[PDB]
């Protein structure tokens, strides 16, 4: 007999401290398989499944056609940003949809016609209807309603309109952090939910508006509620490391969306420049004054260091996730989440001293 | 009559905050002996006892033959690293085993033939069997199975193989942080356990894989479980100070293993170099890309400032431990641990403000 | 009717978090007197009362005869350090005892013969008996047994010896942080207690030996126990501000001892020097290698910025204490402590965010 | 070393469950004296001390002159009831004051003239002033203001009047169960307090008026507050056993007042009668309709079984108290209370199952 060690997820979130990724760890389990055996199949919506849980964010410094093609080939997907004209966006979607490899990718995301999957973002205003018919003529597969606070009559009306006019189109609902928000969007009829508010690397929404939630708590609560109706959720924002990806998936998320991790890659839109002897690319929030152009800024504009190509960077992330799952003792992401919900998966909190101990420390210097 | 002050260890760990060394202190007791009377005899395995609780880590920038000889003479032991050919490792072990002082050390670690004790690390792959054969012909005394997560079918199979083929060899099992992990390795038949995951100074395992545990909690829990079967545990990683050594021993550990504290000594492998006007030596994790050579890095590579010789540095550590035990009121490490388990030893938590108050503060400058 | 706000001291310390001065505040009360009316009379020992609660520390960079004379004139007292020959120490005490003002100070500390009060420190070894003989012929008024851990057979034996040979001499017992330590020294027969271990500005005892206690908790617990026997306690170490003085007095201390606050004044021993364009004086712990001269260092050696004269600095401290007492609504320190013990005085905890809010913030620059 | 067992009184009352005598026990201590050595000296008021803690209640079926003489001879005291004419009451007091033994009692309660001590009860109306002067002419020693709720302007005015006109007379203030009630009466100037409301054996005040407090909690809280001003308190009502007496004294009471325990003794007023083959005496509350004669009844009227003489019954109670103190390890009642306040005395709660286990159980029959 062995006494139990650590906390279940339900106990971990019972004290209501406002935890996020860096505040806890996952305890190791039992290893009886190799890391290359770990299955990463994940549900994007009610009806779309991917071989990898990685999604590119619809930001104008992250995802255009080249990014989307690379993500689809690597086994994820990309959502084209809509900070542009509808004709431009539809042309980007068409470029993705008509790509042909030579004119090996065993994990590529494909539709029935064997074309690459693609997604796009739209707003909740009247002209977005015209945007929408253009995008559907270009052959989009899935739509995300792009908003900081999706629990509104505007977004609900847009969801109803889409469901009426295109009964085949998959729709992902706007950003939520509570079950009460999730309920209205699920009743309106969304096939997926985007979770997170204020946690993004370029975000200042929390400081400016006082509204948001710690991302780990938000992911756990919303996923726990949404699984009751078979609705998968995307964990969006605040991902800085492979460990963060693993933690988000273990807390209930089906997929993970990244802006800053994938910025400054070759496929990202924009030009490379130099400063202080380092190669850089621009990365900015959609709510920064540069992107929008009295108007209130909800994001900043900055730069990221070059990371190389997506087709090199993504396999590193996949291998990291598989090794994390092996250390946990889970041979697939479905098994990981079922162990979490049954209480078999165990967690531990970290003090600030523990977090310092977890990083590099006590060295004169290092690279 | 006096009311009780402070917390017992069991109460200290009851709230499950995820404590490590810097998060608490030990309250003083009653002094009726001098510091030079404090006995530091400690059990390395079921059948090997040392006169000092200090062990050198099997890393390729820490322990080769010179380090191992120095540690054995000072009253500890060293484990030769296996990031090298089996012939090279066996030659290192032979060099340690055939050393003769002149061809005083009252605390030296010796075997029956009166030769210095030595240890070595091996992996869990097929060629490690041949490594084992060579090391056993060189006369090793104890083996550590070297792994980040020892609770696996591979390590269990290797333990069974070693027990079958060399019934006399002492084996220390791979790194664990939970009682459930400890149970499988103890059932397989290990004579000792290495405890710690993610806490090392050169480690990034926690950030990359999301898996680990705060080291103080891990030491307390695993030692409390393992004492039931008479299995001693080594506290491995995260030791930066003599106070950390004392805390680890008071929490239940029998010995303490150090990588970075003993790096940049004369006996450490490698060459001294200069930079920015300071003499330095390389110190790197075994999971860094330099050591291993898609592959995922689990450690970094850095440098440490010169510390002088082991035969000067270790007596400083011994005297520090003895003075800590005197302030606690414990005349031996066995007495210290029995006071801990009986509840006589008392602890107190530290806020961050308390930790700041505990260090140097309020000075213009100091050296 | 008004509901109660805040915590009593007993509730504040019930959760056992390990609080220091910076972790809490005192809530304001009702003002019906001016700040100049606040009485600061305080008990140094069972039989010595001072008009001010301020004491100079027996360190070789803080208190010699000039410091002691200034402190006595301002209404406190100084303890001569014993890092010197007994003849030198006795000469210092004689210089203090024979001082005559002109060869106004309404608060000066005097004895029956109308000479200034003086104190001295001694150790617990055999030659300290001869030191004691010389100091008593020089006319000392009070002795502090100087040790990091006073709960020992050595200190108890020295207390018994002093009580037997000089039944008139007042003795203050070595540094303690628990009631169990306090009990033995009180049974041996001390007239006062020095409280604090590891909290001093130049101290590294906690990091090196793992032994100590947060100073606010230590003061509250030891004073609560010691008042039962009519033994006053000195709060020693970790005082950086007037607010810290006020907090220590409100938690139960009768007097406060300062090393670093009074260092780099004109009366402090040593010479002024310049570096980087600032005038400085040396300030070092008695356990640093410079002071002691294998030996283990328990303190560091540094420098402090010039503060001017004691006869200017101390009145600033007195006025600060009086204004704090006025804001609290206490017209004397005895009344302050009685309000604390009755539960009328109320406290509140501070998060780290609250502590940041409490300091200077949100400025481009300031002086 | 031994861990602490049980709860201190402060911890016992921290959960606010509303405990009374039967809800807890006292844990045994260490015996190093015989039961006959136990000192039972107790303070009745600021200025009257008795050799025994037992008081007779001022009820018209309990205390008249014969009861008062017997109690004084046995070492307690009796308060004459005032449900009668002032001339009758004064005659009773005169009878007590002029008694002479023969016209051995080593514990008898005496005044300076060597006459037996006596007490009397008065109300808070205008004619009570005339009652009071008559009683003072008869030579009363102490007065209790007799009321169910003493925290009123009427009782405060009567206390002021008594203090003005008879500065030598000791006054005990009306029944209270809270510190807020106690404060007003202490400010008015009482020398003692009567504690208890609704707990008496013949009382229905709680059922009729919804106002009261469990007696054990009331005794602890009021005594803890009143000791700060040197005011002793009487525990009044709800005493059925010697164990209850011991518990009340251990919780802080200085004396204990009994109505029903002393009813149906030879000295009690009234006539013996028979019914159903048992000898009985009447015992009724002062608030029952029979005693008062729309009027609301606050007590009932009943009967008690004959107990014999006071001079036999009281020594049994004294011996029981002494044996309880011996089992506790307290050689006097002052020592018992000091052990309680220091935390050395330890208590334990009882479930209902534990209370059943504590009585007689599992027998066919018994006598
Ligand atoms: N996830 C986050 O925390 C976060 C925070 C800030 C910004 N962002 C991103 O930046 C961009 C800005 O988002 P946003 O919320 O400011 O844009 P939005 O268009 O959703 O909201 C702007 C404002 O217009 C209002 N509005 C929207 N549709 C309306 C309609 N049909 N009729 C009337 N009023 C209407 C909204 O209620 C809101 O006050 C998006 O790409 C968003 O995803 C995200
Ligand atoms: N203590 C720590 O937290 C920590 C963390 C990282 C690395 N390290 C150290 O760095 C080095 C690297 O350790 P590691 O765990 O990466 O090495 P490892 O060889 O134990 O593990 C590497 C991978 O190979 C697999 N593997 C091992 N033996 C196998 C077998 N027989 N058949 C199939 N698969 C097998 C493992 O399951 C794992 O996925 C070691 O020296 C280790 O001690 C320590
Ligand atoms: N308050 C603090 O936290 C703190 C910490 C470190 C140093 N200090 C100060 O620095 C100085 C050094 O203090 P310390 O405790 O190192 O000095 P100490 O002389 O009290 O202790 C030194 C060592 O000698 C031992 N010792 C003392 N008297 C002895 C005797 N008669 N026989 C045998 N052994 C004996 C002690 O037990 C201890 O191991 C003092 O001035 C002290 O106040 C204070
Ligand atoms: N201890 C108990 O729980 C308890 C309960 C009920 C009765 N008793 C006893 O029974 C008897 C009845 O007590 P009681 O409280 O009913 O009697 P009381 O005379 O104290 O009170 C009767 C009523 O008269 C009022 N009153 C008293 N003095 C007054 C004044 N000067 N002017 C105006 N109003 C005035 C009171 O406020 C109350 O409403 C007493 O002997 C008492 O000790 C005790
Ligand atoms: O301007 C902005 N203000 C606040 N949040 C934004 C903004 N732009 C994008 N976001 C969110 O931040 C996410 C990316 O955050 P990151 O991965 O942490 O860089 C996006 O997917 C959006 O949900
Ligand atoms: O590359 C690595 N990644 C993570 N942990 C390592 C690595 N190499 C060694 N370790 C562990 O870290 C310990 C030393 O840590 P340190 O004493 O804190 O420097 C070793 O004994 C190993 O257990
Ligand atoms: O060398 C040392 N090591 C640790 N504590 C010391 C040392 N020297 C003095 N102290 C303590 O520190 C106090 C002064 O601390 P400060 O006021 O915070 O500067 C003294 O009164 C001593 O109790
Ligand atoms: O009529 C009444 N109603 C309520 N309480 C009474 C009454 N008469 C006396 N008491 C109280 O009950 C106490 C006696 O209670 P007993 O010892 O439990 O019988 C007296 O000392 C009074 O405080």
């Amino acid at each position: 007999y062995v006494p139990e060690d650590g906390l279940t997820a339900q106990q971990l979130f019972a004290s209501a401290d406002g935890l996020t990724y860096n505040d806890f760890l996952i305890l190791p389990g039992f290893i009886d398989f190799i890391a290359d055996e770990v299955d990463l199949t994940s549900a994007l919506t009610r009806k779309i499944t991917l071989k990898t849980p990685l999604i590119s964010s619809p930001m104008d410094t992250v995802t255009e056609a080249d990014m989307a093609i690379a993500m689809a080939l690597m086994g994820g997907i990309g959502f084209i940003h809509h900070n542009c004209t509808p004709e431009f966006q539809a042309n980007e979607v068409r470029k993705v949809k008509k790509f042909e490899q030579g004119f090996d990718y065993p994990l590529a995301s494909k539709d029935s016609q064997k074309q690459l999957l693609c997604g796009a973002a739209v707003g909740t205003r009247e002209d977005d209807k015209y945007r929408l018919d253009l995008l559907t003529q270009a052959g989009v597969d899935v739509i995300v309603l792009d908003s900081s606070q999706g629990n509104s009559v505007y977004q609900i009306a847009m969801v109803h309109y889409i469901k009426q006019k295109y009964p085949h189109l998959q729709v992902i609902g706007g950003n939520v952090v509570t079950a009460a928000q999730a309920k209205n969007l699920i009743d309106a009829g969304v096939d997926g939910l985007r979770v997170g508010m204020g946690c993004g690397s370029i975000c200042i929404t929390q400081e400016v508006m006082a509204c948001g939630r710690p991302q780990g708590t938000a992911v756990y609560k919303v996923a726990e509620y949404a699984r009751r109706f078979g609705v998968p959720i995307i964990a969006d924002g605040g991902i800085q490391t492979v460990g963060h990806v693993v933690k988000a998936l273990a807390l209930g998320a089906s997929t993970v969306m990244m802006g800053s991790l994938l910025a400054a890659t070759t496929e990202a839109p924009g030009e490379y420049f130099f400063s202080d002897g380092v190669r850089l690319k621009k990365y900015r929030g959609m709510g920064s004054l540069d992107a929008m152009e009295v108007k209130i800024a909800q994001g900043v504009s900055g730069s990221i260091q070059d990371k190389g190509s997506i087709q090199k960077f993504v396999p590193y992330l996949i291998a990291g996730i598989q090794h994390g799952c092996q250390d946990i003792g889970a041979r697939s992401l479905d098994v990981l989440r079922s162990m979490m919900y049954s209480g078999e998966l165990k967690f531990e909190k970290r003090t600030m001293s523990a977090q310092i101990e977890g990083g590099v420390h006590g060295l004169h210097s290092y690279t």
